[PDB]
């Protein structure tokens, strides 16, 4: 099979932390794939805790670094017609949204496709067209955005319906690890020049959900899906009907009421201790993502952490949680 791949990304210090002359309690060694955490009191004499992962990215890591090393190869596996999922897990403030979506460079310096602050989602969407136009390709791309807040479901892309309309989920008669979500719109991305405006209506729906729901950005989970239908007409006339799906999953903040977050953890524990009963059905998140958790999807986790000492307790919690998950076997 294939173990879940787990990478760590430490955010850099911000303006205020630099101004307070903050010293990092985290040391990342990408060559050894190690993160070392200062856990005791002192700085010239110190107990430390180290963890090995599949990859480690320190505070210096840029969006392009993450894209080249992590996204690209997974996108290739999607294009070869397989299912893949990437989770972002970590405490609020550590760069889950930064990693998955990214931000705009200030002062209108760049356009969306060349912005260095762009995260996984736009980079993926751009590259799918850039690579698939390049070869002989009859292909189609569809996106959806399903969000979970308090075990209720929301479509954050659909220009027709408004965000406050809850959706309903049902089991899928013709798919065992699968569900049907009534009212979730899949949107056809016809070409690379439709991408941004589709994202923009999403960004607007996000603001309304934040107005409607308490701490929505921290307590919600989003599942951004992109589906590629391929019948590549290369240069021979060949065409094999392959379908690839990519779920980009921005989890609710892990910091110490959230049934989906509680159930993800118990599912992970069941899977790693190989308990016969895995409680998938105990939350919306784990039903929707059942195949990503010990199923037939290639799954990666990006665990985000802080360099600051103030965050020590939550950083260790994140590291231990993520480390456990390396033992999950997928197919
Ligand atoms: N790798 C990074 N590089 C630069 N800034 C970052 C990084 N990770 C997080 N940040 C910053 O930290 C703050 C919180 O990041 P955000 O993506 O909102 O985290 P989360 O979604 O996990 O709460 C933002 O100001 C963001 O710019
Ligand atoms: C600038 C605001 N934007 C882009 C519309 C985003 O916040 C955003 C994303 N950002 C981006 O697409 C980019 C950042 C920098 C260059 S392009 S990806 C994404 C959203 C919102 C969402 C609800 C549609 C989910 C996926
Ligand atoms: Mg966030």
């Amino acid at each position: 099979g294939k173990n879940i791949q787990v990478v760590v990304r430490c955010r850099p210090f911000n303006l205020a932390e630099r101004k307070a002359s903050a010293h990092s309690i985290v040391e990342c060694d990408p060559v050894r794939k190690e993160v070392s955490v200062r856990t005791g009191g002192l700085a010239d004499k110190s107990s430390r805790k180290t963890y090995t992962f599949d990859m480690v990215f320190g505070a210096s890591t840029k969006q392009i670094d993450v894209y080249r090393s992590v996204v690209c190869p997974i996108l290739d596996e999607v294009i070869m017609g397989y299912n893949c999922t990437i989770f972002a897990y970590g405490q609020t403030g550590t760069g889950k949204t930064f990693t998955m979506e990214g931000e705009r460079s200030p002062n209108e310096e760049y356009t969306w496709e060349e912005d260095p602050l762009a995260g996984i989602i736009p980079r993926t969407l751009h590259q799918i067209f850039e690579k698939l136009t390049d070869n002989g390709t009859e292909f189609s791309v569809k996106v959806s955005l399903l969000e979970i807040y308090n075990e209720e479901l929301f479509d954050l892309l659909n220009p027709s319906s408004d965000v406050s309309e809850r959706l309903q989920m049902f089991d899928d008669p013709r798919n065992k690890r699968g569900v049907i979500i009534k009212g979730l719109e899949e949107i056809t991305v016809h070409n690379k020049d439709e991408v941004y405006q589709i994202l923009e209506k999403g960004a607007a729906k996000r603001t309304t959900a934040a107005t409607l729901m308490n701490a929505y950005s921290s307590r919600s989970h989003s599942v951004f899906s992109v589906t590629i239908h391929m019948k590549e007409t290369t240069i021979d006339g060949e065409e094999l009907v392959k379908i690839g799906k990519l779920n980009l999953v921005d989890l609710a903040g892990s910091e110490n009421i959230n049934q989906s977050l509680l159930t993800l953890g118990r599912v992970i524990t069941a899977l790693v201790e190989r308990t016969p009963h895995v409680p998938y059905r105990e939350s919306k998140l784990t039903r929707i993502l059942q195949d990503s958790l010990g199923g037939r999807t290639r799954t990666s986790i990006i665990a985000t952490i802080s360099p600051a000492s103030l965050n020590l307790e939550e950083t260790l919690s994140t590291l231990e949680y993520a480390h456990r998950a390396k033992n999950i076997l997928n197919k």
